[PDB]
């Protein structure tokens, strides 16, 4: 699909078995998701923006589906106030700018 | 152009005659420039980003130039950690999302 940008690209997206919004973000190097409890391991991160950091949970090797894309890869779980799809798999799920 | 995202999309921009460089970022509102000094009058504001919220300055239709296309609109200047092209600009460049 082609996503105007006149409104925030959020999309659906299945997550730890989870339906969610989520914006594709193409200015967040990596996926940032809302607080949810995810099983196994993790590694502490902090993340900066406007505003200064957050505190994030570091998991590895999470399968995500975007709009029916598959994805797998990095993602960071903390107090975020949105779901961020960032480019780690923007990348994945053949997502590009054009203009 | 088409951009992929493996890389962050940072582009050379140019305003107040200036030219630096800036990050496309889909998941952002609002444009948002490291301090500076352009030229208009101008308003304050606050905008909140993962971190929390910042007071910036806000200039309306203020012209930049994003990678050779043409803008006019608002910039707000404060003490954001990149500079970002936002949703606002991002419409009237033709900038759409592709997967
Ligand atoms: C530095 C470049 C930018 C700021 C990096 N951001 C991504 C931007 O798209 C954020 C997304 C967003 C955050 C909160 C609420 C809504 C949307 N938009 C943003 O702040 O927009 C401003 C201007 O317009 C307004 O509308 C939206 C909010 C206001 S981040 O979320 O801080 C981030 C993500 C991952 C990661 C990091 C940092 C660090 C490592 C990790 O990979």
């Amino acid at each position: 699909p082609q996503i105007t940008l006149w409104k925030r690209p959020l999309v659906t997206i299945k997550i730890g078995g989870q339906l969610k919004e989520a914006l594709l973000d193409t200015g967040a190097d990596d996926t940032v998701l809302e607080e949810m409890n995810l099983p196994g391991r993790w590694k502490p991160k902090m993340i900066g923006g406007i505003g200064g950091f957050i505190k994030v949970r570091q998991y590895d090797q999470i399968l995500i589906e975007i709009c029916g894309h598959k994805a797998i890869g990095t993602v960071l779980v903390g107090p975020t106030p949105v779901n961020i799809i960032g480019r780690n798999l923007l990348t994945q799920i053949g997502c590009t700018l054009n203009f």
